[PDB]
């Protein structure tokens, strides 16, 4: 493909970006917890990655990296430059809800010159920049032994997302475990995982778990009792569709569990408060309509499964497609494009939730 | 070797073992913030061996494992099965450190029917197991990808110690914060070791930071101005000898200031229990002597340099030396042999210091 590309593509992406920071400033007009614990984590792996791309870029074997090879960009020495710069909504708008609830912190504090607590939304802010870091390194040369991190720091900020939801009557000692138990949980997928090829124990094992973690995860949260029934019912669906057709990996399964669930989560809040008196503003509804036709698509486009790092390299292979946006962005670009929107407009409900009272 | 060689190295471990054991009986007859923090950072080490030692087995390429190639006994699929089972001190003598402990809170909670703080040793005793499991898994197959958690978790329990000697006059949230800025201090390690030949810039910060760094440590902790004086003379003297000769690598070199000054720290307590009335009893007396000696022959035989992952694999084979206990251990097991009575004498040290009082 030709240099116009490139700059078209940079152009479309800093574009879309930069309106979200023209229509704050237009609306205007009219802790290290969680950091921390993924430094330990992350490191290890970028250590990995930079070490297996100069593998491959010197020795000359392309089965290292899975990546999208129909499509795949390079500049320099990176052999897919798009994946990586697919990232770059996570660093504009993920600090972009840094701004926004400092502009409420800083107002919040002049005026005073539902509980006020702007803590846990800094570490979903930083939350989602280290998005842009590692989930960058991660797509320099993907592979197996480096798999986890791309998607496993979706479900963190997901888990904090809970947080706060539980967090509407009362926060700093359950973030360390929630990223402490989800840290455990993804190393108890990769032991699994290693027999995953016909690993029919754990898909009972996590069957099991699923339906006994859900029930309890209600017992601890007439109304409430029938509403946790039904999604202990959808839940026990989803997963016995797992446990039956197994289409896919669990990698894949699990983020399909954890967007739903909190969807789930996100509808549920609104029949308490739909039930109750109170009125949801314009706004919230919107939002709440917005980031879930939003999640709608990014689930439709992760599973596409571009690449399959299951099988061996050259079977992978076969699930690569084209560029799609402007000749240079794939699939998983747009998943990209559109997670870091969705989880945006995720944050922007929560925000804006309880204004009303 | 013959089988027999296998037999004679199993008991003389076993044997070495139990003898504590008996001792123990016979003179008796006269949290997890660590653990979790570890089991995010040894499990994704444990896939990359597990991945790397299959390769060396069916690819037949001997390059990616930094091995004794000289004296390295195999069995079954294991490659290198006496650097394996040279940790196994690690759990018997280490587990070792918690029936001890419990005899003496059992005892103590028995009689009831200086701080008393029992849960610190126990962090103690579980870091100590955690060697026979990390460090039993990282010599299935040694590289620079891997490197670090062999020696970086002797450097947790080493501030561990510390720590309890801090809380000498008085520890949860400092552990956590402890085990931590060593995660931390691993992979900063790690990011200037990338550019490690000819890593001149490291070699002058890293004298800065550790004049800065023991100036306020020393600063937090007439007698005592003066001994931290001495003690910071001789840190710049030994940062003067690791700046001007560099005869072995950086990872060399940290283990060999955290021992150093561990042996000092523990030093510097007699000092002042000896300027004081307070008389030392005559079991610390000894097992500080008996601890410090076999500390001596530890840094002895750690700075012999069996294998060197700072060069090619080829490079790395001529420091290859053949085994001399029993024809079955090399220099490196006889380090796990002393490194594990070293840090069990250092334990007993603080645990019967305080006793006369």
């Amino acid at each position: 493909v030709t240099s116009e590309a490139y700059v078209s593509g940079m152009l479309f992406c800093l574009g879309i970006f930069l309106s979200f920071y023209l229509l704050t400033v237009l609306l205007a007009c009219w802790f290290w917890n969680i950091a921390t614990i993924a430094v330990f984590y992350a490191l290890p792996v970028v250590q990995l990655v930079i070490t297996y791309q100069t593998v491959v870029n010197v020795t000359g074997n392309q089965d290292i990296c899975y990546y999208n090879f129909l499509c795949a960009h390079p500049l320099g020495n990176l052999s897919a430059f798009n994946n990586i710069l697919s990232n770059l909504g996570y660093i504009l708008l993920g600090l972009l809800f840094l701004l926004i609830i400092l502009q409420r912190e800083i107002n919040h504090n002049r005026a005073l010159l539902i509980p006020k607590h702007f803590g846990l939304f800094y570490a979903m802010g930083t939350a989602l920049m280290m998005e842009g870091l590692l989930s960058a390194c991660y797509h320099v040369c993907p592979n197996y032994t480096n798999f986890q991190f791309d998607t496993s720091f979706m479900y963190m900020i997901a888990g904090l997302c809970m947080l706060k939801l539980y967090q509407k009557r009362h926060i700093n000692a359950s973030a360390y475990s929630a990223y402490a138990c989800l840290a455990i949980v993804i190393f108890f997928s990769v032991l699994g995982v290693v027999f995953g090829k016909g690993n029919t124990a754990f898909w009972i094992v996590f069957s099991i778990i699923h339906i006994i973690a859900t029930l309890l995860l209600s017992t601890q949260l007439v109304d409430r009792m029938v509403l946790l029934v039904m999604g202990n019912v959808i839940n026990w669906s989803l997963a016995a569709y797992g446990l039956i057709m197994r289409p896919n990996d669990f990698a894949s399964y699990l983020l399909a569990i954890g967007i739903c669930n909190l969807l789930l989560y996100f509808a549920f809040y609104i029949i308490m408060k739909l039930r109750s008196g109170e009125r949801i503003k314009l706004i919230p509804l919107l939002c709440i309509v917005c980031t879930s036709v939003v999640w709608g698509f990014a689930l439709f486009f992760f599973f596409q499964g571009l690449s399959t790092w299951q099988k061996t390299p050259a079977e992978s292979r076969e699930h690569n497609r084209d560029c799609i946006l402007l000749d240079f962005f794939d699939d998983h670009d747009i998943w990209h494009f559109l997670s870091s929107i969705a989880m945006f407009g995720s944050f922007l409900v929560l925000l804006t939730l309880d204004d009303d009272l």
